[PDB]
């Protein structure tokens, strides 16, 4: 329909991002259980960042997959705009990893299993994700990894040239056929993801921004000790620093590190 | 300074895209000649593309080089922005080549050079322009190519998620250094371009756009009998369906049928 505010019993804070302040609500009618993202008009206008938050409920909204958080609408009032999203009720994967510090094999190989299966279903229809980090990977009701926050995601085929719709005769095929945007960058996030689980850090991390900066550009990373064999296969063909010699993700998924460890398919 | 439109004295049309009205105008205080590009809000907000208006003022702007148009400023009323450009006096490579139907090697290989120029300057900063075709090729004083139509251009050092600042962590190195979006799209337009300046059509030209996208994506095209050696080889190594095996631009000045032919360094 066209929901508004009086339709939901607001409760408690879920989280807050730079621009999304969530909050647990009921729909009254229903007593169904959802989480309304709240963003400020003019912090989303003096930010210039309108045009991704259009993206995001266009490409989220239209995505079905138990390994990624649904959109179910939206409404706006003078000052707000209102997300109505599926209630992760487990929290985040960075609240997961502050409470344990680490995580062990099993539990990483499985959250890499289901992060791999959403964006595999993102990838093949060209919906790239490029804000992959623990803060925005929720857990379900049965602890499963749920993809959210698609804020700067593309979907060349949906995207505002495409629906221009103008000659084609200049254009390069990677262009034409909606391929214009390199979805390998999904690839390197989830390496460093694999990293992160395992050892407690990311592979890059430096006090200053411009010394991160160097570390991610060189790929200086190095491993502890107790990061075994496999994991370090999979994590050294993750970060490459040429795009194209990163894994495809089926060879992430079947990879024997994750089939060893991995609980889900 | 705030310029607004009782500052200047409009004249004639000089051109219509989908979305800019581009009009004859002189500053009244100066007497000098310059064109209005003029856009329609409503029709900016309906087709979804103001974000791209802001990138082609900011970008443009700021370039100096003399085979790139000039952006000197903007305003805007209720109804309408206004860009303030320099004047192209010769018109369109478009309208000349409606006149000439074909240009011959010297003419076509000037143009290629002076758009080679052009376009090694931007991408040495981060620019590549996406909509190079003919249309958005404008003449100056002395016959001399200039780029033009920033609407669909690029510079990530200057986007909008760099301005924002976020963490680097879980980045690609191809996105922290702004090099996040190819270059190489602009090298295959003017392949095409380099083509359609020698025969007089494009390359992949067909009577449907279904039809067109194929012809694109399958890079066929043919030469007409009269296309030269030096020239074949030149549009060869542009029109290459993996965007990485098109040359670098330094090559398309230095081709030997370029150097043959072209009257400009
Ligand atoms: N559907 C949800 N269920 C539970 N918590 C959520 C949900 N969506 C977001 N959160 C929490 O709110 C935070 C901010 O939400 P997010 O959509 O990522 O906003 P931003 O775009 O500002 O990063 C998340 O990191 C998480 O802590
Ligand atoms: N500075 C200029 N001098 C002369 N003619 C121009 C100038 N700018 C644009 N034109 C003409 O107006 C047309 C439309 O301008 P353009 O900036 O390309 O608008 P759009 O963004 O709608 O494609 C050009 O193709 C050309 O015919
Ligand atoms: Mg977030
Ligand atoms: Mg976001
Ligand atoms: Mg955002
Ligand atoms: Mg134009
Ligand atoms: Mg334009
Ligand atoms: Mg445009």
């Amino acid at each position: 329909r066209q929901w508004a505010l009086e339709d939901f019993e607001i409760g408690r804070p879920l989280g807050k991002g730079k621009f999304g302040n969530v909050y647990l609500a009921r729909e009254k009618q229903s007593k169904f259980i959802l989480a309304l993202k709240v963003l400020f008009k003019a912090q989303l206008e003096k930010a210039g960042v309108e045009h991704q938050l259009r993206r995001e409920v266009e490409i989220q909204s239209h995505l079905r997959h138990p390994n990624i958080l649904r959109l179910y609408g939206y409404f706006h009032d003078a000052t707000r705009v209102y997300l109505i999203l599926e209630y992760a009720p487990l929290g985040t994967v960075y609240r997961e990893l502050q409470k344990l510090s680490k995580f062990d094999e099993q539990r990483t190989a499985t959250y890499i299993t289901e992060l791999a299966n959403a964006l595999s279903y993102c990838h093949s229809k060209r919906v790239i994700h490029r804000d992959i980090k623990p803060e925005n990977l929720l857990l379900g009701s049965a602890g499963e990894l749920k993809i959210a926050d698609f804020g700067w995601s593309v979907h060349a085929p949906s995207s505002r040239r495409t629906t221009l719709a103008g000659t084609l005769d200049y254009l390069p095929p990677e262009m034409i056929e909606g391929r214009m945007h390199d979805e390998k960058v999904d690839l390197w996030s989830l390496g460093v993801l694999c990293y992160e689980f395992l050892v407690g850090k990311p592979p890059f991390e430096a006090a200053t921004y411009a010394e991160t900066y160097k570390r991610i550009s060189r790929v200086e990373f190095t491993f502890p000790d107790f990061v075994t064999e496999g994991a370090r296969d999979l994590i050294s063909r993750l970060l490459k620093h040429n795009p194209s010699q990163r894994p495809m993700l089926r060879e992430v998924l079947e990879h024997p590190w994750i089939t060893a460890n991995s609980s889900k398919p």
